[PDB]
């Protein structure tokens, strides 16, 4: 039941749009948003819905996919479904992440390419899901034709990794609190032959800090689990986590984790991976370790001095260390004097603070170890030419508090957004001039350069933070000032906080939502200061491990006569943006459909936020409006001869004699550019006259 005119879609209050002329019945649930004849806000939330529904979580967007998150498991990923996928061109198969993958890899041996597939999206959204379902695909594939194959190894290098870099967030149960970009590599043929991890920035300030509604990383509960009585053993530890400060300051149990079932599955993948007796046994005794480390106690002998050595020589023990030069090293560290030395005086607040920097930097390096572990083992030598990388970052999010951290997270989701609108509304109608075709360049009104250049460039947010640093005699609220003083009233992304909820110093208008952000603690944050001292019986420890995450490190300059996480961050995210730059790039726009990680439930107003700010009509209307299939006059001759026996003069013939809408495609220098579907009704007629 249709008619025209009396079925139309009106706005709202409480659901944005309700039943702008509405798509007919045969568009119902359509595989590609960019057929629908109507294109507006409600056609496009509509049919996500109605394919939601239906339990069909992904849809194309034009040249892009949408994707959201059903909160169950669905019976779409199973080895049959991989399979089936392989060979499949993206109009022989319905929308799927396994599509995706094997499209990219279709392109990267067409084009002798190197794929990106850039997974976009919210915390919680799916991006982790949709990462682990590509590696998936390819190492399925691949296998078709204690530790095991490159193939197994690059799937459980994910769990592994997860069980130290994840944790419980009030937004998700599986947070990654890190980036990731795993590249995996193949021959000229296009055999798998190889695959490598990049890690990004690990939220360190987890590792002994929670909010109220949130977990530390899930390993720590994991042990604690019991599962491996052996480990609590081994460890000099209870099976309370409410006996160890750095762990249970917020939430300890997650209903939706099995922490036993899940440590099960950690040391699995270290064993597949192939990890050594001594390899797992060292990691968990320096995770044990920072449990104990976190409940040393201190007191005034200002000057502290330890309360009870109880829990320092459980520390101690499990670092292969003397407990008594651990507790002089945190109070009275060593000063150079030459090539003598004097000690340092700490009160209690000092060591507190120093002992919490160590515990997190053990943690950090050895998370970075392990993915270069990891690396090593997937280092196979073999021949490879090309490569399908996957990005997987930490999702945009706002928490009742906003610290640093939220910032670093929340500023590489703009630089995305930013990647995502450079590529799809910039570069591509570039081509369209570069190829001498009639085009009038359409602003989509997608440039997030303001929040960019007020985050990242000389004198923004970050360049005031880094100069800060370097000052001795710099507080909190100098740092406030600078930034108000040089951002307030100039900067129109740079607001007043917009404030019993906790506290807020300033506000950023970010492509996803007004962030309220709290800058205390980002002078010391971005610092990242240690007590050498400690670190130097570190770099002495009997454990080979925590030597050898410390062997690296290199200290204080000496001073003379007469670097920050910020700058780092920066610098690696620009590193990446370059990089990603000379890959195709294939979009996966992931949508938590509600707050309440309900499954099947869409809220209406938080799945039409999502796609005005990643710009998903914006990004279907250049696909409509442009032709996004460009086939070179030579290829287009070698392939299509066939429907009708210069390379221009030839497809300029051949297009004309055949019985097709002669306005669905134009000329180009070099290309001959076709609109959207045409492509699909030439192959099918190749296919015809083929049998
Ligand atoms: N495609 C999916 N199918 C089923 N459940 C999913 C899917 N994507 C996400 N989920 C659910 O959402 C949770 C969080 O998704 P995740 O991929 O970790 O999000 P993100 O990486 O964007 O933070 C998962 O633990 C799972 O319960
Ligand atoms: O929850 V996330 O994995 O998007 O950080
Ligand atoms: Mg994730």
């Amino acid at each position: 039941p249709f008619d025209l005119k009396k079925d139309v879609f009106v706005p709202d209050d409480k659901q944005e749009f309700v039943k702008m002329q509405q798509n007919p019945p045969k568009f119902d649930k359509i595989e590609d948003m960019a057929m629908l004849t109507f294109l507006h806000e409600p056609a496009v939330l509509y049919n996500l819905k109605d394919r939601y529904g239906s339990w069909m979580i992904y849809t194309y967007s034009g040249l892009f996919c949408v994707t959201v998150n059903p909160y169950k498991w669905l019976p779409v990923y199973t080895p049959e479904v991989v399979a089936a996928y392989r060979g499949k061109k993206r109009s022989e198969a319905p929308p799927h992440i396994f599509s995706i993958s094997d499209n990219a890899y279709q392109y990267m041996l067409t084009d002798r390419e190197n794929q990106s597939i850039l997974i976009t999206g919210e915390s919680g959204a799916g991006k982790t899901v949709n990462t682990k379902r590509v590696i998936q695909y390819f190492a399925v594939i691949a296998a078709i034709g204690g530790k095991g194959t490159l193939e197994d190894q690059i799937i459980q290098a994910n769990p592994a990794l997860e069980a130290f870099g994840n944790a419980k967030t009030v937004r998700n149960d599986n947070s990654s609190r890190f980036g990731k970009f795993i590249r995996i590599h193949f021959g000229a043929t296009g055999k798998l032959a190889s695959a490598d991890i990049e890690t990004y920035l690990l939220e360190k300030s987890r590792v002994i800090f929670q909010l109220k509604a949130e977990r530390d990383y899930h390993i720590f509960y994991q042990i604690l689990s019991n599962k491996k009585p052996e480990l609590l053993d081994m460890l000099l530890i209870t099976n309370n986590p409410y006996d160890y400060a750095f762990i249970s300051q917020g939430e300890t149990t997650v209903a939706s984790i099995d922490d036993a079932e899940e440590l099960m599955a950690t040391d699995n993948a270290f064993d597949v991976l192939g990890f050594t007796s001594e390899e797992k046994n060292s990691m968990y005794k320096l995770t044990g370790a920072i449990m104990h480390f976190g409940n040393m106690k201190f007191k005034l002998k200002e000057q502290a001095e330890p309360d009870g050595t109880e829990e320092a020589d459980k520390s101690a023990y499990l670092m292969g260390l003397n407990s008594a030069d651990l507790l002089k090293g945190l109070c009275h560290p060593r000063v150079k004097v030459g090539n003598e030395y004097v000690t340092k005086g700490q009160n209690v607040q000092q060591v507190i603070y120093a002992t919490g920097a160590l515990a997190k930097a053990v943690y950090e390096r050895m998370f970075n170890w392990m993915v270069t572990r990891i690396n090593a083992t997937l280092e196979t030598k073999q021949p490879r030419q090309y490569f399908i990388g996957v990005l997987d970052i930490a999702g945009f999010e706002i928490f009742d508090f906003n610290s640093f951290e939220q910032l670093c997270i929340n500023f590489t989701n703009e630089k995305l957004q930013q990647f995502f609108n450079h590529h799809m509304f910039v570069l591509d109608q570039e081509e369209y001039k570069k190829e001498g075709i009639e085009w009038t360049f359409i602003d989509f009104g997608m440039d997030l350069q303001a929040c960019i250049d007020l985050i990242e460039k000389p004198m923004g947010i970050m360049s005031i933070l880094e100069e800060e640093c370097m000052f001795p005699k710099a507080t909190d609220m100098t740092f406030k000032a600078k930034l108000f003083d040089n951002h307030l009233g100039k900067s129109a992304n740079f607001q007043k906080p917009r404030n019993g909820k906790p506290e807020a110093h300033f506000s950023l208008i970010h492509y996803a939502g007004i962030v309220d952000y709290n800058i205390i603690g980002w002078l010391q944050k971005n610092k990242d200061p240690l007590n050498e001292t400690v670190v130097g019986l570190y770099q002495k420890s009997s454990l080979k491990l925590l030597s050898t995450l410390f062997a690296n490190y290199a200290g204080a300059d000496a001073p003379i006569e007469k670097q920050t996480v910020s700058a780092l961050h920066r610098e690696n995210l620009n590193k990446l943006m370059t990089n990603l730059r000379s890959t195709h790039p294939h979009f996966v726009r992931c949508i938590i459909p509600n707050e309440t990680k309900s499954p099947g439930v869409m809220d209406n107003p938080l799945v039409m936020h999502q796609l005005r700010c990643n710009g998903v009509l914006e990004g279907i209307r250049i696909c409509r409006k442009g032709f996004p299939n460009r086939i070179l006059y030579g290829d287009f001759r070698q392939r299509y001869r066939i429907l009708n026996p210069d390379s221009r003069k030839g497809a300029e013939k051949l297009l004309s004699s055949l019985d097709i809408d002669h306005n669905q495609y134009k000329f180009g220098h070099t290309k001959v550019f076709f609109k959207a579907g045409l492509l699909g009704l030439l192959e099918e007629m190749r296919d015809e006259r083929l049998s």
